[PDB]
């Protein structure tokens, strides 16, 4: 479709290390509609921070919004002090800076919102970036790199709007227990764009940032994608896929072959998910429509990409279990209401504001509960046992590794850095490692990223 897919601009640090982001109300027009949106340094969603491993930066953070918001780097590892949970308040009209000394591989991260109780509708309004990690060694490896030529990010997000345009967001006991979604698909901020990419490698950003939507990425003429990375950074090699699921709040990076002047789109496929089936989402749905162009590149795809630490010995590593659960009544009357309003298409494959829970308590901002070890592999079991609901999970502070996702090893291109893992009426096993420090002013989040879960309390604090 017609208009280009918007590029979200590579903001690098000025001469005194510094980085500014204002957090702002705006418009953005969909569909000949204008909507009062939130964005970053913007009207709508924000930036790629482009950060260099082993050199700080302050970033000097501007709420110029009229309530209360909190900006976290997901995927990065930091002390709690600059994390950007619920307890990292930036007042409105305000002015709040953190220092970043990163220290991981490179990788795309992302940064968002983590307002006590209104993440989901913060997100939902507009406000997300990206984080383009680099280091060494990944510029050693020639991969495209041209930013909005053959190296592109892919933010992609749904949203319901009103009669009237506005988005239409709600933390009812229906998004409580099913989440938030809509029935437009949004890809950097517009609908269906088009990409002019050069022939060869196109390399492919891909973040889901929907709330609590999951998303399967394909071609529409089924040529496969090559992942190349996870969330925290590269895998060892190339995985090569026909398809690839993601979870709310992850990021993939994907290497796809643009080989003829014949566009293609990328897609996503339906997934089974409660509520996520219905029309138009019940078939294959455009994301993007990729258009050849012969202008200059000369991005490769390596063999090799990297070598990541081996998995630790499981004796004597510490064990920690984390049971999340949701209230029977809020499941009952949150699959009624969607029952109610749309039937049985939603099925293809009492405070409801405290009902979501991990370990039989909802969050509770000011009691921790736990004190995690330092720079000591732990492992966490993280079961959902006991509802049918998705629950990506996600853990600040860190890059993990999944010994057991839902009931299995993980896949190939799932066993290399995560930070979020798929629970889903089953277990799942992650052997986590905290590098750096949060005291319980500013503790470390370990949630559900179902953002609507999570902001009725699918979400515990802990300290490092
Ligand atoms: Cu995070
Ligand atoms: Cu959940």
């Amino acid at each position: 479709e017609r208009p280009t897919l918007p590029i979200p601009d590579l903001l690098t640090t000025d001469a005194r290390n510094r980085i500014q982001l204002t957090i702002g109300a705006g418009q953005s027009t969909f569909g000949g509609k204008t909507a009062t949106t939130w964005g970053y340094n913007g009207n709508l969603l924000g930036p790629a921070v482009k950060l260099q491993r082993g050199k700080a930066v302050t970033v000097d953070i501007y709420n110029q919004l009229t309530e209360e918001t909190t900006l976290h780097w997901h995927g990065l590892e930091v002390p709690g002090e600059v994390d950007g949970g619920p307890q990292g308040i930036i007042p409105p009209g305000g002015k709040r800076s953190v220092t970043l000394n990163v220290d991981q591989p490179a990788a795309t991260c992302w940064f968002h919102p983590h307002q006590h109780g209104k993440t989901g509708r913060q997100v939902a309004m507009g406000l997300a970036g990206l984080v383009v990690i680099e280091d060494d060694e990944i510029l050693k490896l020639m991969l495209p790199k041209q930013w909005g030529i053959d190296d592109v990010p892919v933010i992609v997000q749904d949203k319901k709007f009103s009669a009237d345009g506005q988005i239409d967001y709600q933390l009812d006991v229906m998004t409580a227990a099913v989440g938030w979604f809509g029935d437009t698909l949004l890809t950097n901020g517009a609908i269906y764009p088009q990409h002019a990419a050069p022939r060869g490698w196109l390399r492919l950003r891909l973040l889901n940032g929907c709330n609590a939507r999951s998303l399967n990425f394909a071609t529409s003429d089924n040529r496969p994608l090559y992942v190349i990375a996870s969330d925290g950074g590269l895998l060892p090699e190339p995985v090569k896929v026909s398809e690839l699921p993601v979870l709310m709040g992850e990021r993939f990076e994907v290497l796809v072959e643009v080989n003829d002047n014949k566009p293609f789109d990328l897609v996503t496929l339906p997934v089974s998910q409660m509520g996520m089936a219905i029309a138009p989402f019940d078939k294959p749905h455009p994301v993007m429509r990729i258009q050849p162009i012969a202008i200059s590149a000369s991005g490769a795809l390596p063999d090799t990409l990297s070598s990541l630490p081996a998995l630790p010995s499981l004796e004597g590593l510490t064990v920690r279990k984390l049971q999340l659960s949701m209230d029977p009544m809020l499941d009952m009357m949150g699959m009624q209401m969607l029952m109610e309003k749309y039937g049985d298409q939603a099925m293809a494959g009492f405070d409801f504001h405290h009902a979501n829970k991990i370990n039989g308590q909802a969050f509770d901002m000011n009691k921790p509960m736990f004190a995690a070890a330092k720079g000591q592999y732990e492992r966490w079991v993280i079961s959902g046992v006991g509802d049918m609901m998705l629950h990506p999970f996600h853990i600040h502070g860190t890059q993990f590794r999944i010994l057991s996702e839902n009931g299995k090893p993980p896949a190939a291109h799932r066993a290399g850095w995560k930070d979020t893992v798929k629970v889903e009426g089953n277990v799942s096993e992650v052997l986590v490692k905290f590098n750096h420090d949060a005291p319980k002013e500013h503790a470390y989040m370990a949630h559900c990223h179902l953002l609507e879960h999570e902001d009725t309390g699918m979400m515990l604090g802990f300290t490092v």
